[PDB]
């Protein structure tokens, strides 16, 4: 009878994108049981939340902590945000389902060396989450690079009708065990000579509402509505819906180019279902490539091996003090880290104002000097896009990184303040609340959080210390 937490005079932003209301939250157990102008109840634990907003857990709907999550399962970088869930599995590339018997084939090398891939099956991977007890909730997509890599013998090559049959069992299994869906990456090597008709054949596993179908565009620059025309007709293949993966406009030529993309996105989600994440920030962070190396935009130099001490200068900086071109600058560079800043402001803003975008913070933990995205991504879009910019209201802002992206994902009893929900919440002062992660300072905790709670147990505070874990393996909706 007693109820564990009490929240009174809360800013209410329930995660709907509904108006907000200030009212009393209980919660008893794992679940929001009372929301009301008041309650006059006894509590274990009070908490005065005047002038604040009380909020559901932020949901990263575009991670990589397939691996980090089960031997960091206090994830700070994401908790100090207010993340109570990460959706792992993202870019074709996924820890569960996945088996090696030769060498780590690329990107799956960014979830962990092959001493970390022993989680065959989707049951597996649970059960290992459960037994790190982290601090978040864990849910997965699977990986259709790592599907390739389980059924053929190399990757470079279009996959044979037996190959791509076994492909489709092994999916339509981690579905039932929980699964969210499919994610590709098909401008990566190993799943570039997929033909469309592959990634077909396994989007149809995803048929009455059995996952959503994530993509990696096969090309983000030019032909990216090629690529876009391509990911609707897969999703209108198998009537299946289709996000894309963060969305953007790369390259100085496709600089202004979201007012297309997001026109063909108008077009055809009057015929199929669509939607698309993207992390609030215009700059890339990668490997320092040949390729990549250009004029059109500043490129700083976060780490490097070779060269240790040019770091934190751009590129431009770097050659002209040493006397010599980019490309050589470069060249005695590698291996090494850079920050590309090869997309412009206004295509983020755009992308980011479009209805159906959800908010993915797309970071990089086991990076060195990682993006600050990784520790800032979402108080960056409440404080400085909603509050300082106004780009949308604080309702539209929350969101776009709960109840959108709980009920794209199926993710149950979850996203939302409401009765019966799961009690995932973030109290945090919408005055204060701010990205405090830079691109020179990135592992930096964020201001504003006061308080994150998941599943009732109330998991980080504004001491910067994580006192709960909490988080589960959360299965798709059934
Ligand atoms: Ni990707
Ligand atoms: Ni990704």
């Amino acid at each position: 009878m007693k109820v564990d937490w009490l929240f009174k005079n809360v800013t209410v932003i329930d995660g709907s994108g509904g108006p907000q209301y200030r009212a009393d939250v209980a919660v008893k157990g794992d679940r929001i049981m009372a929301i009301a102008p008041a309650l006059d109840v006894a509590a274990e634990q009070v908490i005065d939340g005047q002038g604040r907003v009380l909020a559901p857990g932020f949901i990263d709907v575009h991670t990589h902590d397939d691996i980090n999550v089960i031997r960091m399962p206090e994830y700070l970088p994401k908790l100090s945000q207010g993340v109570t869930t990460v959706i792992v599995g993202n870019c074709g590339i996924s820890a569960a389902t996945a088996t090696m018997r030769g060498e780590v084939p690329d990107p799956m090398n960014l979830l962990g060396e092959q001493q970390h891939f022993i989680y065959p099956t989707v049951e597996a991977y649970a059960h290992a989450v459960e037994a790190a007890r982290p601090s978040l909730n864990v849910g997965t997509l699977i990986g259709h690079t790592a599907l390739r890599n389980n059924h053929m013998d190399d990757l470079f090559r279009p996959a044979n009708e037996t190959e791509i049959a076994g492909m489709r069992v092994q999916l339509r299994d981690a579905l039932r065990q929980g699964a969210l869906g499919l994610s590709t990456g098909l401008a990566y090597a190993s799943a570039f000579q997929s033909t469309t008709e592959e990634v077909m054949a396994l989007a149809e596993e995803l048929a009455a509402g059995k996952g959503v179908y994530t993509t990696h565009l096969r090309s983000e620059f030019e032909p990216i509505l090629e690529a876009l025309d391509e990911a609707f007709r897969i999703g209108r293949h198998g009537n299946v819906p289709v996000v894309v993966s963060h969305h953007k406009c790369a390259g100085a030529k496709n600089w202004g180019r979201t007012k297309e993309t997001l026109a063909f996105f108008d077009e055809m989600r009057q015929q199929q279902d669509i939607a698309c994440d993207c992390y609030p920030y215009s700059a890339s962070s990668s490997t320092l490539d040949m390729k990549q190396v250009t004029d059109e935009f500043d490129i700083v130099i976060t780490w490097s091996e070779a060269q240790p001490e040019q770091a934190g200068k751009t590129l431009q900086q770097i050659a002209d003090e040493w006397q010599v071109s980019l490309h050589d600058a470069a060249a005695r560079l590698m291996p090494a880290g850079a920050i590309y800043h090869n997309m412009d402001e206004q295509d983020v803003r755009r992308v980011m104002r479009y209805p159906v975008t959800m908010i993915g913070s797309d970071g990089l933990p086991n990076d060195p000097m990682p993006h600050p995205r990784l520790w800032g991504a979402f108080p960056r879009v409440l404080g400085h896009y909603s509050r300082d910019e106004q780009l949308f209201p604080l309702t539209t802002a929350v969101h776009k990184m709960t109840g959108l992206s709980a009920a794209r994902f199926q993710l149950a009893d979850r996203g939302l303040v409401k009765i019966g929900y799961f009690a995932d919440l973030v109290l945090f002062d919408p005055q204060t609340v701010r990205d405090v992660a830079s691109f020179s300072d990135p592992k930096r905790p964020a201001d504003g959080i006061e308080a994150v709670m998941v599943n009732g147990v109330m998991s980080y505070g504004s001491d910067k210390k994580i006192t709960g874990r909490a988080g589960r393996f959360l299965r798709r909706r059934m």
